């Protein structure tokens, strides 16, 4: 039943950032400025179902 | 060959910021609201080309 998430804010829904953070993607993987503005797009479709 | 530039990050391509920053413009223009307010959309504009 326990699992991590960003608090729900006024400005924004439920926010997964469950495992392995999206901010050590651009280390590992060596992304272009391209992808990199890409992530905050991907951060704000993880929404918890119901 | 060398020239100061601001870090391409994750969501902006390569920006300029050469020499005679915006933000001394305040004190020597003495710009309004509305002028103040259009000087983060030129700092976006300076993209370098190639």
């Amino acid at each position: 039943t326990d699992y991590t998430r960003i608090a729900a804010s006024a400005l924004g829904p439920e926010i997964s950032t469950e495992g392995m953070p999206l901010f050590s993607l651009i280390e590992s993987l060596e992304l272009t400025e391209a992808e990199t503005s890409r992530l905050p797009v991907i951060q704000d479709s993880m929404v918890i179902q119901k």
